[PDB]
RNA sequence: GGCAUUGUGCCUCGCAUUGCACUCCGCGGGGCGAUAAGUCCUGAAAAGGGAUGUC
């Protein structure tokens, strides 16, 4: 708060990993270049996603720009991550 | 290829789920080594890939 890293939650169950993981990537990369998404269908994590931005301006913006947008019929919410992912926590 | 065991992750349907991860597996059916994926394995890496037993 904020965060290299935003979570993002009220997605779209539906989505299959490997779409949904390049679908945040190809959206949120016009906001930075971005080091990872992190997906998971688990039933702890599912509906929700980490994308790990180089710099947190990158993040920042995009986390005001994307607020509530409609992805896959449910808009986004987007927070900064409680703490930094462990490839940002190397460095 | 068949069979047993099993690491690993993927898809789909019903019910359920708004959940802060990188220490990762909801329950119940169905389908999976596949040029997906992988937290499991090989390699010193970049890259690659199920494994052990048994006809
Ligand atoms: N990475 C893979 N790619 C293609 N198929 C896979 C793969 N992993 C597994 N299977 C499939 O699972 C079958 C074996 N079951 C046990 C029954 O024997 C394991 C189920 C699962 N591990 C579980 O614990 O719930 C194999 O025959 C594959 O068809
Ligand atoms: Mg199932």
């Amino acid at each position: 708060r904020p965060n290299h890293t935003i979570y993002i939650n009220n997605l779209n169950e539906k989505i299959k990993k490997d779409e949904l993981k390049k679908s945040l990537h190809a959206i949120f990369s016009r906001f930075g270049q971005i080091l990872d998404i992190l997906v998971k269908r688990s039933l702890k994590m599912r509906g929700q996603a980490f994308v790990i931005f180089k710099e947190v301006s990158s993040a920042t913006n995009a986390l005001r720009s994307m607020q509530g947008f409609p992805f896959y019929d449910k808009p986004m919410r987007i927070q900064y991550a409680k703490t930094d992912s462990d490839i940002i926590a190397k460095m």
